[PDB]
């Protein structure tokens, strides 16, 4: 059995998941995550750029991820640079904790994992 984190931090296991989401149309979930695991981690020469996509793509172009009022205004304070993007590992920990709780113990049930575990089989 792949821990959660294992998924998670291996992005061939993560994209496998996502399709698992796509099919609840919920793929975003598993997208912002990646998107904020690389804006926490990227060059602070990409971080404007990376904040700007990362509004297109996860509250623009999708509204699944769903924040408290108190959130989304600090993400509306960042997008105008008058806040740090701390805001975006907060969600991102609130999307884990979804993605591990509600979705990860049926995606070990799913025929996709019980593909990857043929695919894996040094495991």
């Amino acid at each position: 059995i792949l821990q959660f984190e294992d998924i998670m931090t291996n992005p061939f296991y993560r994209e496998r998941f996502g399709t698992y989401m796509e099919r609840i149309d919920k793929r975003a979930l598993v997208g912002f995550w990646e998107s904020a695991e690389h804006l926490k981690n990227a060059n602070k020469s990409e971080i404007p750029q990376l904040v700007s996509e990362m509004y297109q793509n996860f509250f623009v172009e999708s509204k699944e991820i769903s924040v408290e009022k108190s959130l989304y205004k600090e993400i509306q304070q960042c997008l105008v640079g008058n806040r740090g993007i701390e805001v975006f590992s907060k969600i991102q920990a609130d999307v884990s904790e979804v993605l591990r709780e509600r979705y990860y113990p049926s995606f070990l049930v799913s025929d996709l994992y019980e593909k990857l575990m043929r695919l894996e089989h040094h495991h």
